[PDB]
């Protein structure tokens, strides 16, 4: 086939790898019971988007969605990945902070509600419902980086300074990170077909990249893992 996005494909698959790794390998030499937990979390996420990147690399995850008159490319493979990897990173999260089972299960949820969503929205025919889905998978969203920003900060207060520095950082990163995605659709493959999608993987791969060995390597550094 020879796409033009593959060569992304083939540095997403590459980073994601190495990234996963190198996680393995730190994890496993670490006693801490508490390091573990964020050791096997972290590296989990990595290792879901490199069988992704790969499998979307090899030709899968790849559909034709009919709308605007066109037979549009839809990698639905990368919902597959961030199904998982989302709400793993949320988790992550939630345990520096000593957030509660009922905050953790309802960003969870609304994560499940975004992704959900959003896949809805990018398989839909009728072109302007394909926005419908789009706009609510948008809000679970916001929803979800106003708990982190709002809420967490605030129960990281209760954390020594190193934990609550480190969850700053990360909780920076996600929101700058994660906001962008819902803007790269908006105007890329599934959305208004202004960015093209090799130019549309491309900035996938660099946020997807960030958002998990970026946001892994800062968080597996830090002390505040330690139980
Ligand atoms: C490793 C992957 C990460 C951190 C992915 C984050 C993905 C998002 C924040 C995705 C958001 C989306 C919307 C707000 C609406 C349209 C569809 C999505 C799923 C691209």
């Amino acid at each position: 086939t020879g796409r033009p996005e593959w060569i992304w494909l083939a540095l997403g698959t590459a980073l994601m790898g190495l990234g996963t790794l190198y996680f393995l390998v730190k994890g496993m030499g670490v006693s801490d019971p508490d390091a573990k937990k964020f050791y096997a979390i972290t590296t989990l996420v990595p290792a879901i988007a490199f069988t992704m990147y790969l499998s979307m690399l090899l030709g899968y995850g790849l559909t034709m969605v009919p709308f605007g008159g066109e037979q549009n490319p839809i990698y639905w493979a990368r919902y597959a990945d961030w199904l998982f990897t989302t709400p793993l990173l949320l988790l992550d999260l939630a345990l520096l902070v000593d957030a509660d089972q009922g905050t953790i299960l309802a960003l969870v949820g609304a994560d499940g509600i975004m992704i959900g969503t959003g896949l809805v929205g990018a398989l839909t025919k009728v072109y302007s419902y394909r926005f419908v889905w789009w706009a609510i998978s948008t809000a679970a969203m916001l929803y979800i980086l106003y708990v982190l920003f709002f809420g967490f900060t605030s129960k990281a207060e209760s954390m020594r300074p190193e934990v609550a520095s480190t969850f700053k950082v990360l909780r920076n990163v996600t929101v700058v990170l994660w906001s962008a995605y819902p803007v790269v659709w908006l105007i890329g493959s599934e959305g208004a077909g202004i960015v093209p999608l090799n130019i549309e993987t491309l900035l996938f791969m660099v946020l997807d990249v960030s958002a998990k060995v970026g946001f892994g390597l800062i968080l597996l550094r830090s002390r505040a893992i330690f139980g």
